[PDB]
């Protein structure tokens, strides 16, 4: 999986059905974007490798009317959250539907507050500790490697 293969797709791409591609204000550090594809809404981030910890860290948060940082609510969020991972010779993305985010406590509901940050664990990650293991099992089913068979 050369880099060039990604940029050839992007140089000879004819068009994107991707509409309203817009940069988000709050999670800009993680290249936050919003867009629609086939009448569905998306939010994407580029996760980060941190030095002392496994997996890839990502932020998902907004500001309320009182200027306080908050997790996104179930009701306000896009249909999908897309987490891109780029780690040299390795790239992939998760694509979690809003309802999964709710099931896993990332988005706020009337019942309980969400999370403003989490870790994602691509299929390549080995030697994970238990918690990270279990996290990995569930993002597993939503992961795609850019270098798939």
């Amino acid at each position: 999986m050369y880099k060039s293969k990604i940029l050839l797709k992007y140089i000879f791409s004819e068009e994107s059905e991707v509409k309203d591609l817009t940069e988000e204000k709050y999670n800009q550090d993680y290249e936050a974007l919003t867009f629609s594809f086939k009448e569905e809404t998306y939010q994407s981030r580029l996760a980060k490798k941190t030095p002392t910890k496994a997996g890839y860290f990502v932020t998902c948060w907004t500001k309320d009317e009182n200027n306080c940082n908050q997790p996104y609510s179930k009701e306000a969020f896009a249909d999908y959250l897309m987490i891109i991972v780029i780690d040299e010779e390795l790239s992939g993305y998760f694509l979690f539907p809003r309802e999964l985010l709710v099931e896993k406590g990332i988005l706020t509901t009337f019942e309980h507050k969400g999370k403003m940050a989490f870790r994602v664990y691509p299929k390549w990650c080995n030697q994970l500790n238990k918690t990270a293991g279990q996290t990995q099992k569930w993002q597993c089913k939503y992961f795609l490697n850019t270098n798939k068979k």
